[PDB]
């Protein structure tokens, strides 16, 4: 199912500040029940093609692809880090219609860029689900996943990170398929690929993503406070309904499950997947949305 050329053929597009961005929107300009699904890295909106398909009946499904990534505009300063994602990001939010309130389903960097989105936004939040997301600082490089321990200072946060990633496409063509349960019909990989096809500055931003994550010690601080501002809202957000949809055996999801613990207003359900859960448990995904969906309502 679903060629890369399919998917996009159902997104629109639309300016942003001196740019262009890729959307998925099933209602174009509807002030009906509206849910915002915000990838991370390296993926776009197609990574959420089989679960949209199951919230969509009940609310209208926007999904872009952040600057840079999927069918995006790509940027000629090539400054992809999260402040400029934010810039574009929150420009999108402002050009597409949006009714008063919307619910936001974010994952990976997605998440960070929501639940920023949302710190700023409070009025315009009428719920926040999360899966695999950047929902704290991390410690040290101790508290990363095991996996990734040594993936992330050495390599993509060296030196040796521009090699790497925008001559070998170290993000999609080893990260990628390396925390999916399934392997990946060369179809689904294609799509996947088509944003970085070719090699250079192309691909900055999959490796700008893996320098932004808040390290604490290390940095970025500017992200660092983000997330911890965020945080800290979060965690005491008893108006602000949650739904944590938890990965079996996941990649963060048993650090945020910690993390969130006592988090006011979380419901938490469990999906079986990896850090890409959305390629491995779409239809239980998508089936848990639409009954958070239902419980706001």
């Amino acid at each position: 199912t679903a060629t890369g050329d399919e998917w996009w053929a159902k997104c629109k597009q639309v300016d942003v500040l001196d740019s262009e961005m890729s959307y998925y929107d099933s209602d174009p300009g509807k002030h009906k029940n509206t849910v915002i699904f915000l990838h991370g890295n390296p993926t776009s909106s197609y990574l959420w093609r089989n679960v949209i398909p199951h919230v969509e009946p009940l609310a209208r499904c926007l999904a872009p692809d952040l600057i840079g990534m999927g069918k995006s505009g790509k940027l000629p300063n090539h400054s992809y880090r999260f402040v400029d994602h934010y810039r574009y990001l929150s420009a999108w939010f402002d050009s597409v219609n949006l009714p008063e309130k919307v619910t936001i389903v974010c994952h990976d960097w997605g998440s960070g860029l929501g639940f920023h989105w949302c710190n700023e936004h409070r009025d315009r939040v009428k719920g926040i689900v999360h899966m695999e997301s950047v929902v704290s600082p991390l410690k040290g490089w101790e508290s990363f996943p095991e996996t990734a321990r040594d993936i992330l200072p050495q390599a993509l946060r060296s030196e040796a990170g521009e090699e790497m990633v925008l001559k070998k496409n170290f993000f999609i063509e080893r990260l990628l398929p390396s925390s999916i349960m399934r392997k990946l019909s060369e179809e689904e990989m294609d799509a996947y690929r088509e944003p970085f096809v070719e090699p250079g500055e192309s691909r900055r931003p999959t490796l700008t993503w893996p320098r932004e994550i808040p390290i604490k010690g290390d940095g970025p601080e500017d992200v660092i406070e983000i997330v911890k501002s965020y945080n800290k809202w979060l965690s005491t957000s008893k108006d602000i309904p949650k739904l944590f949809i938890n990965a079996d055996p996941g990649f963060f999801s048993n650090a945020i499950k910690k993390v969130t613990k006592n988090w006011p207003n979380q419901k938490t359900v469990t999906v079986k997947g990896l850090h890409f859960l959305q390629e491995d448990s779409p239809e239980e995904i998508g089936e848990a949305i639409a009954d958070f969906l239902n419980e706001l309502t």
